[PDB]
């Protein structure tokens, strides 16, 4: 019984020594290269562990039902199932056989090839063919390629096969003259630190015919990754990258000869759209005669994703904001589907898939305004457009009038004294403001000594019948929106800047194109939607019906009055509801503060179709208003 249980003891560090990986501390707990001991040496059980286990991606073997007890004096016998990973699946349900050996006072193992898989015997060989999945594509809610796999000829050239003394040369200028390509930029990679004599120098990406190949010149076929959109969609559908050796240690199911997800949807709906790797794991007689089969499956390719996306509202939306800081966020907000996700500056995903030089990456990479980051999903102070928040909430719980008129002195206004030199600003010199006039001229004093009348208890049972602290049902990386940093302000001066959006309020546009959606729905909030076929999902009387057929005509103002500040979109002729929004910021350089400018637009005549877009750090006499007038008339005409 003592020795029973040290052999329990044996198999489970034999097991797990082959789980770690380290196939030589399991060849060190093996007994003698002999006949009713060990078939082979140490080394090579290392080896031929190496050799199968790492030909097949083996990894995470585990077992159970362990069955140890003693058939002799000196031998045990010790059974098992087990079950390990592979590249091709998972291999389950394995009934291990073997025997002990106490010759001193440790415990080895005989070991045998039925160790490596149960039914292997003598010079036993493994084979394992695979077949590589086709990625799926990605489509927009018309079925519009957003990402698709495809051949790419690619030319390149041999520098053995190019010539020697003037040949060189001749080739060199004919394959220019042939190929469109500078005489200087083809010596340039050839001669590169990397390059050998019999090596396949790429040079171009063939888009068309392949034309007559000079001496040394060869067109090698490769796969790609294409993106229509390009940049237009770069942050939102990400890219894919070549897959690598410490990729396949994670998930040993992924191909390593395939392409995998790095950002964005790519990576988010990585498995989906990867598919499953498909061949057979077979193990062979001396000869290479295929005896018993381990694993099989046929290569599945990875499915479709259909998305709510518009290609040409993403297109429209990126071009809009004309290379500068922003985003911009379009959705149908009756049903949440997000129509466009842009952000601005972007990179080049096709550059970025099929090959990029290391100095663009690192432009990329270096660039001041980032284009890497996703600022539809970066949190922001909502500034201005946060007000119909407020009033809302101030129509609710009935501490605002709509027709009382507050009387605002001067362009300065703070509570009391102790406020020293702080004072909410306002931009213009209105005297009689009520709660429509608030909204057209976006007064800061009326909202402020709103919300500090309203009390901050009042302020936030409003504020959290919408989505703050939520996670959002969408594959994107994301941070939950914030009223403040704790559950309290602690301040009269922080709860009037939270009331005209400023404060240490943290919104991404999704966010705040779901909390204003209640504008669109009667007080209900929609959530977005970024997946087709995903089933309407909202949260009802957030606000009241009341609050809302107040604010929108307002909102209305907010673009047909002669002063609203939002009349330039009036030019359009359109049914528009909409809000603007400047914050300030000074978390960047105190050299100057920086600003950001925002928009909120929907239809308030059919609720087709709500915008918001943003300028980050945006530069003088530059909005996100006067940027606004395409989009709008695409949705307006394409989403009643
Ligand atoms: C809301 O965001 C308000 N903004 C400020 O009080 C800060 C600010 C920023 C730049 C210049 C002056 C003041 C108001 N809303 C914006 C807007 O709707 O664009 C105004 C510029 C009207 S102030």
């Amino acid at each position: 019984t003592q020795a029973v249980e040290a052999g329990e003891k044996t198999v489970e560090q034999f097991v797990q020594a082959l789980n770690k990986g380290d196939y030589n501390k399991a060849a060190e707990m093996t007994s003698k290269k002999a006949a009713n001991k060990s078939a082979l040496s140490e080394k090579e059980i290392l080896d031929k562990y190496q050799n199968i286990y790492g030909a097949a991606d083996v990894k995470g073997l585990q077992i159970s039902n362990l069955k140890v007890d003693k058939k002799d004096d000196s031998t045990y016998s010790f059974s098992y199932k087990a079950k390990m990973n592979t590249s091709l699946g998972e291999l389950k349900d394995l009934s291990y056989k073997g025997t002990l050996d106490r010759n001193d006072g440790q415990t080895t193992i005989n070991w045998q090839p039925n160790l490596v898989f149960p039914e292997m015997e003598g010079n036993d060989k493994v084979s394992l063919t695979t077949q590589e999945a086709a990625r799926g594509n990605i489509i927009d809610r018309n079925g519009e390629p957003l990402a698709t796999t495809g051949k790419l000829k690619q030319l390149g050239v041999v520098p053995s096969k190019l010539g020697d003394g003037g040949e060189k040369t001749a080739n060199i200028k004919a394959i220019a003259s042939s190929f469109d390509l500078t005489e200087d930029a083809i010596n340039q990679a050839i001669s590169q630190s990397w390059v050998q004599p019999d090596y396949f120098v790429p040079l171009k990406i063939i888009d068309g015919a392949t034309p007559e190949l000079p001496a040394g010149a060869t067109i090698q076929e490769v796969d790609g990754r294409y993106y229509p959109l390009g940049e237009a969609a770069a942050q939102l559908i990400g890219y894919v990258g070549d897959i690598t050796a410490e990729d396949i240690d994670k998930n040993p199911e992924l191909s390593s000869n395939g392409k995998i997800g790095r950002s964005g949807l790519e990576m988010a709906f990585d498995k989906d759209l990867r598919g499953t790797t498909g061949g057979k794991l077979s193990i062979t007689d001396a000869d290479g005669v295929e005896k018993k089969v381990l694993i099989e499956h046929e290569v599945q390719n990875g499915k479709d994703i259909k998305l709510t996306i518009d290609a040409k509202a993403q297109k429209t939306a990126f071009d809009s904001l004309g290379g500068k800081a922003g985003s911009t966020v379009a959705t149908t907000p009756k049903t949440g589907d997000l129509l466009a996700l842009a952000s601005s500056p972007s990179y080049d995903p096709n550059k970025m898939t099929n090959g990029i030089s290391q100095e663009d990456y690192k432009a990329y990479e270096e660039n001041p305004e980032q284009p890497f980051i996703s600022r539809f999903a970066t949190g922001y102070a909502p500034g201005s457009t946060f007000k119909m928040i407020t009033a809302a909430i101030g129509l609710d719980n009935g501490t605002i009038d709509p027709n009382e008129v507050l009387t605002i002195n001067g362009l300065k206004w703070q509570k009391d004294s102790s406020w020293g030199s702080y004072q909410v600003t306002a931009v213009s010199d209105v005297s009689q403001v009520d709660l429509k006039t608030a909204l057209i001229y976006s007064d800061n004093i009326y909202t402020a000594q709103e919300t500090l009348k309203m009390g901050e208890k009042k302020f936030r049972t409003g504020l959290d019948k919408f989505i703050f602290g939520e996670d959002l049902d969408l594959p994107i990386s994301m941070n939950p929106a914030q009223i403040s940093n704790e559950d309290s302000f602690n301040s009269d001066i922080l709860l009037a800047d939270t009331g005209y959006g400023q404060g240490e309020l943290l919104i991404n546009p999704i966010q705040q194109a779901a909390m204003y959606s209640v504008f669109a729905n009667n007080g209900t909030l929609v959530y977005p939607k970024l997946i087709a076929d995903k089933e309407t999902k909202d949260k009802k009387n957030v606000i009241g019906e009341t609050a809302v057929q107040t604010i929108v005509p307002d909102l209305r103002e907010v673009v047909q009055d002669v002063n609203g500040t939002a009349h330039s979109l009036s030019a359009l002729g359109i049914p528009l509801a909409a809000k603007t929004g400047t914050a300030e910021i000074k978390e960047k350089q105190d050299v100057k503060g920086k600003e950001n400018s925002f928009l909120f637009a929907f239809n308030p005549d059919n609720q087709g179709y709500m915008m918001v877009s943003m300028l980050e750090n945006k530069e003088d006499d530059d909005s996100a208003t006067k940027r606004a007038s395409e989009l709008l008339q695409y949705l307006n005409q394409n989403y009643q």
